[PDB]
């Protein structure tokens, strides 16, 4: 029986993927690049376009897809629920939120669970929270609250992350900024003991590693140190897990590699196995009690499908052992790529990342990037990079050993076609 | 029939009461909403029933976001299909379901463009950006100049930035410095406007075609029709938030389709998917639109193909069901027997107002505690939730029935007057 955007979708007659790109053109918002391929199904590490060609999906949703795709027991819990009830607000109550934020609170050790719906409002509401309670509990003065984050920092869309972005793509011609930022160089400690000498900084805001910015994986110890100095002088230190949190690195958080426990954790993508938007905002109860009851809200934040959701998509990640998963299969890739393509292939600069979040940059003067995307693709690798250069490998976490040994060999396959061909 | 996970994890924790829920949520949830008097375990249609199988109208509806109703099987089934297929490939690769989706929206409501994000304050937010990238680029604007102009008690979000143009004490309070650019005038007040259009660095006039968290304020006749004109004339956009007054819920597909207004640049949300997942949409012509360019605006879940086949089906529904036509009778029966029933009988009355079933009824809070409304009502089997502390919200899901609809209608003027007995 055809749902309604199955039969308006057949009425169209769209055959070709360039029927599909065309539509694009017409009809959607333009402020995506364009596409490579046009995907009808995805099951686990694999997705198929329109004429059944298979890929390995190397992007997974940025980390959103960690579960796989259509992960039976994420969709069974979905179903179910919805079937039973999807939203109250939070003006009334219901048998699954509280339930649900008990079991993240446990999970991750927190006070308090606020749930939002993006990432992009996570950080939001991350800013509010550290702001008010620099206001109230800190004394500082009135509109004076500082928050420091990084260069190529990258959080979220809203006006307020555009104004407090380096990338000029984010923030060209969206003015006038949201202001009360600072912003430092990633993985430089003494650049932060510097400012933190303002005493107004209530928070400093930040990637355990950073995601659009390039997989920039900082120096051992950076996160452990910048966490002391912050406590020296009585700042919130807020990490931003949204892309590298829940196994993805090998550890359920990456702040795990050097022992941190974030004053305020964000968590989003893969919280629902890529299957609807729900995001976390965490912290102990005197600082996110700063929250009062009509001071922050949210339509579908903490909805009971969204809860019924992320419950079954943190429970596989816990039951399939998918942080060990990502520690021994990452491993193997970094180990093998550097093996195979260091010294052979010289416009790679740098193969670098933690888990299954990997990166290969090549230097954009001695090769096209493009070249790469294409040639994986060819492969059967689908592939999104960042920055230009910056190839990005994420795969879903469930990839199996023996899928994972096969996209690997039709990786390095790509890279040293593409230096043949050079 | 079997437990559900999320059912045996809960039964685990040996909740039974509603008491043993709240505390459960005093406890870990973030104490950012009021306590609530119920505990929701199941909705169909227009009634929802607690954990102890006690019955109630749904006369909030996730202010406007199940329109279709809670549990809709159309809705539900498109869902189920979708997921087992495919629900995300982000905006970086193509899918067979967000352009078609796109392309039903700009026909159904007649625009070029659609951007798909995932709230309403998503909606607002993208909105902004684009009438000042907008204004910078085509207008030629000074640098960092563009300005909004938009209404004292306007409600968009809770992103920084819709803090920073709320006029809402507990919105702003100590979440600044504030994002510049905002003049706000007030509500239904057409020579406000007017002066404030005399600059020329305003890009845009945002505005809802009722105020809805400000109170379920209606205009006066015309409000909408004379501010597109006085902007037009000022080749100001005019951006109409109807993610609350959309989608039928006024008796018309469109709450500004009551002035023949077609937005400059329209947004859309919440029942936009019968509540069922969070999906919103921005729409305007190209040449507005298409200011956002690729790398300038993004979102990892906007568009994604669940949210897509959720939406459309909970539009078709909209149509199908005839939720336009329900609305507006049904509506304009409610408020003639509150009137009928209620003013002069119930002194504290301040005002019944709305339309189609976006209804309220305001109190005289220094009279009356409204608390006691709330409460009456409940134990009625009407679940409702003020707004402003004094303003009683009546918004059931459009499909209530003609019977469901007469049965509350009484149980809600019944409320009134026991709470007006209980005074005297
Ligand atoms: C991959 C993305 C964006 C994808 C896209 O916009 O196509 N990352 C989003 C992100 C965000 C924003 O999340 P969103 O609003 O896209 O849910 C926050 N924090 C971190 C570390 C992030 O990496
Ligand atoms: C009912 C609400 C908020 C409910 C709540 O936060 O409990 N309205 C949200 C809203 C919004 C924000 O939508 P949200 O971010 O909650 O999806 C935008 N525009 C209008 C006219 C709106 O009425």
């Amino acid at each position: 029986r055809k749902t309604n955007i199955e039969a308006y979708r057949d009425g169209l007659k769209l055959k070709t993927e360039e029927d599909f790109f065309a539509c694009d053109r017409q009809y959607v918002c333009q402020n995506y690049a364009p596409v490579p391929v046009v995907i009808s199904k995805g099951k686990g590490a694999r997705v198929w376009d329109i004429n059944g060609n298979e890929y390995y999906d190397f992007l997974a949703g940025v980390s959103s897809l960690s579960q796989g795709h259509c992960h039976p027991r994420v969709i069974a819990a979905l179903c179910r629920q919805a079937e039973r009830l999807t939203l109250t607000l939070r003006a009334f109550g219901n048998d699954v939120t509280g339930p649900a934020c008990r079991f993240m609170a446990e999970m991750f050790g927190y006070d308090r669970v606020l749930l939002m719906n993006t990432g992009a409002e996570a950080g939001e509401s991350a800013l509010k929270i550290a702001r008010k309670w620099a206001y109230e509990v800190k004394e500082i003065p009135p509109d004076s609250a500082k928050v420091i984050l990084c260069n190529n920092n990258y959080w979220g869309r809203t006006i307020t992350a555009c104004s407090s972005s380096t990338t000029f793509d984010c923030y060209n011609n969206f003015g006038p900024f949201t202001p009360g930022f600072e912003l430092i160089d990633y993985d430089d400690v003494g650049a932060l003991e510097e400012a933190l000498k303002d005493p107004n900084v209530a928070a400093f805001f930040v990637e355990p590693i950073q995601g659009e910015g390039g997989v920039n994986v900082p120096k051992p110890g950076y996160l452990k140190r910048a966490h002391e100095l912050c406590r020296s002088k009585n700042v919130l230190l807020i990490v931003d897990e949204i892309q590298t949190g829940l196994c993805r690195t090998g550890r359920l958080l990456a702040a795990d590699h050097d022992e941190v426990h974030p004053d305020i954790l964000l968590l989003g993508k893969s919280l629902s196995a890529g299957v609807v938007p729900i995001s976390a905002v965490m912290g102990r109860a005197d600082v996110m009690d700063v929250l009062k009851p009509g001071t922050h809200g949210s339509t579908f934040g903490g909805n009971p499908l969204a809860c019924a959701v992320a419950v079954e998509a943190l429970t596989v990640l816990k039951d399939e052992k998918l942080a060990d998963r990502a520690e021994r299969l990452g491993a193997q890739f970094r180990d093998c790529l550097r093996r195979e393509l260091y010294g052979k292939v010289p416009w790679i600069k740098e193969i670098r990342g933690r888990g299954l979040l990997n990166a290969v940059e090549v230097d954009s003067d001695a090769i096209d990037p493009n070249d790469v995307v294409m040639k994986l693709k060819e492969n059967g690798i689908l592939s999104k990079p960042t920055r230009g250069r910056v190839m990005r490998f994420i795969p879903p976490l469930v990839i199996t050993d023996e899928e994972h040994r096969d996209a690997t060999t039709r990786i390095i396959k790509s890279f040293l076609a593409v230096e043949e061909e050079r």
